[PDB]
């Protein structure tokens, strides 16, 4: 696999040992052949699990998730998918790695799609080798793959709201359950219902992932209520997965706004990864997987593929050449390579709105392409009245950096900035000029 001009997909079934058995062996061969290598982890939690599998090998951990003393003798670098894409965007010179390893290469976040595009382009050019590690490569139609031990698969109606009757099987369980919900607000309702019934619940989501995941190892729990973030390598000591088979889909309407569409069916890749959390112990057969819907190809027209094109159009590759998306996922968006290329100063603003502003890619691009500077927040209040952000069914208000109380009404409306309480509080802070 380590021969240049070669991209290998390592598609062993979930729990076959890609991370703990195959990855250390690849690292050893790369160090023997003096290949400057990058290892890309989807989350800080997977990076910490990788340090355990790679302990004793000279790897440089470019993450704050691991507390190791780097000697300077390392030719292998380990960083998160988002860190790699960020460093490509920023004016930091990233080495041109001879070997690129992506763990959980199925991740559909824009920074992961961009990383796959950049890497696969470098391989197509004959400049580098790559390895994509995932049980569910882009374009999988099988949601029931192999596992370490047999899983009991059951199609059943799954509640997506609080309940009093009709779902006795949910609370009649004596083990540990991982429940995938389409959104944070949906998770809150189900968690409140389980807690009222005397159950110990941990909730997980993108923003609180590292902190709450530690609670899954540190204390006894009955249920874990999570969003799709737990599809990226998160390991649990569970015996059942309850799967709504639903997700939210960010959609760009008329090229003017972003809505969160659905809940709608997940892809086969997500269903296989959610099911993949159980049946991982060969000595314990009979783990259950209860699913409450079918799969569909909801990644076509999904805003993340357009956002990944916005990122690759602003990453330098070679003169005016721009990286293409990784071929099996390239038709998920109708986009021309280069259409989102920004001039030097607008590009710098685009990077800063994402890095410091913490805004979604699409929204950061609308602001930067309009020729607005990072600290100028007048666009958060001058949008049409239909763009009024609402808090508790009344218009949201913020004190501007001028000491004037104004209704939050952005020129470009992106539902992700107000999808939950934490997202709205963070966007109010940005509109206030607090970061
Ligand atoms: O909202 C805006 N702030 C600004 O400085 C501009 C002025 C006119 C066009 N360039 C950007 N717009």
């Amino acid at each position: 696999m380590l021969k240049k001009k070669q991209l290998t997909v390592l598609d062993l079934h979930p729990g076959a040992g890609k991370t703990r058995r195959v990855l250390p062996e690849i690292v050893r061969e790369a160090i023997k052949k003096r290949l400057r290598t990058v290892i890309l982890a989807p989350t800080r939690v997977v990076a910490a699990e990788m340090e355990e599998a790679l302990r004793g090998l000279p790897v440089r951990y470019m993450t704050t998730a691991v507390n190791v003393t780097h000697s300077g003798t390392e030719i292998v670098d380990l960083m998160c998918h988002a860190t790699f894409t960020s460093r490509l965007l920023q004016p930091i010179r990233v080495p041109n790695y001879n070997l690129n390893i992506m763990d959980e290469a199925h991740f559909t976040d824009p920074s992961s799609i961009a990383a796959r595009g950049y890497i696969s382009t470098r391989v197509e050019m004959g400049e580098a080798a790559a390895i994509f590690m995932t049980a569910t490569p882009p374009g999988t139609r099988d949601a029931f793959p192999d596992s370490n031990s047999p899983i009991m698969d059951t199609e059943v109606e799954v509640p997506e709201r609080a309940w009093s009757s009709g779902f006795d099987w949910v609370t009649d369980h004596s083990g540990k359950t991982v429940w995938f919900v389409p959104s944070v607000r949906n998770g809150n309702e189900i968690a409140a219902c389980l807690t009222k019934a005397g159950k110990r619940v941990i909730q997980l989501s993108r923003k609180t992932f590292e902190t709450e995941f530690q609670k899954t190892k540190n204390q006894e729990w009955d249920f874990v209520i999570t969003t799709d973030i737990s599809e990226m390598g998160a390991n649990f000591k569970a015996d059942r997965v309850i799967d709504s088979r639903r997700c939210l889909k960010p959609v760009i309407l008329d090229g003017e706004r972003v809505i969160l569409a659905g809940p709608m069916p997940v892809t086969h890749a997500s269903a296989a990864q959610r099911r993949g959390r159980i049946g991982r112990n060969p000595n314990k057969p009979g783990d259950e997987y209860m699913y409450g819907g079918g799969c569909a190809e909801t990644d076509e027209g999904h805003a993340h593929w357009l956002e990944a094109r916005m990122l690759l159009d602003n990453i330098y590759l070679q003169d005016g050449l721009i990286a293409s998306l990784y071929r099996p996922e390239a038709d998920k968006v109708a986009a021309i390579e280069g259409e989102f290329k920004l001039r030097t100063e607008q590009r710098k603003t685009f990077v800063e709105l994402m890095k410091r502003g913490d805004l979604p890619v699409w929204l950061a691009y609308q602001v930067a392409s309009a020729g607005i500077t990072y600290t100028d927040r007048r666009w958060c209040f001058d949008g049409t009245t239909n763009n009024t952000i609402m808090e508790d069914s009344v218009p949201a208000e913020v004190w501007t950096k001028y000491g004037e109380k104004r209704v939050l009404k952005p020129r470009w409306m992106d539902a992700r900035v107000c999808s939950d309480h934490a997202a709205l509080k963070s966007f109010k802070e940005f509109a206030a000029g607090k970061r």
